[PDB]
């Protein structure tokens, strides 16, 4: 809720989408969270998403992290179809006005981009995970 370190970034947001029910921001307590800025029509994103999905499947429990899609999709059908390819969570389509604001907050200058955040404190703990996933698809230097 308001306690979450993520709350400062997602002011008008309560829940995130998951593969089952919606989950509270408080459910991410204690986790490392990767904010994944992406879009369904972006070719580098389309190429990276399955790589990240493999990374998530292998490591998300062992290394206690979550991924949250922050989608640049303007079309709701595209948003749901593309998030449907992903195992992790998503900022709901109804919050999409905040996407450009979030990008500006973290200095996102292109996508795909991962921003690594401490969920509890909201501290930025990395901005280059999109690159580190390529070089180190196994666990070695967590959370970079
Ligand atoms: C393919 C693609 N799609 C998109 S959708 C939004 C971006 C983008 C561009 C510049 C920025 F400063 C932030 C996001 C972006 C991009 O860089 N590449």
């Amino acid at each position: 809720a308001m306690g979450s370190g993520l709350a400062k970034y997602l002011p008008g947001a309560t829940n995130l989408l998951s593969k089952s029910g919606e989950v509270s921001l408080g459910s991410l307590v204690g986790k490392t969270v990767f904010l994944y800025f992406s879009a369904s029509w972006c070719p580098p994103c389309r190429g990276f998403t399955p790589v990240l999905a493999e990374f998530y499947e292998k490591h998300h429990v062992a290394k206690n992290f979550e991924v949250v899609l922050i989608s640049w999709d303007e079309n709701e059908s595209d948003f749901h179809d593309y998030y449907g390819k992903m195992p992790w969570l998503a900022l709901p389509f109804d919050q999409r006005s905040t996407v450009s604001e979030l990008g500006k907050t973290f200095g996102v200058e292109s996508i795909p981009t991962l921003i690594t955040i401490n969920a509890d404190t909201g501290a930025i703990i990395g901005t280059q995970a999109r690159t580190r996933v390529i070089e180190d698809p196994d666990g070695a230097n967590f959370p970079w």
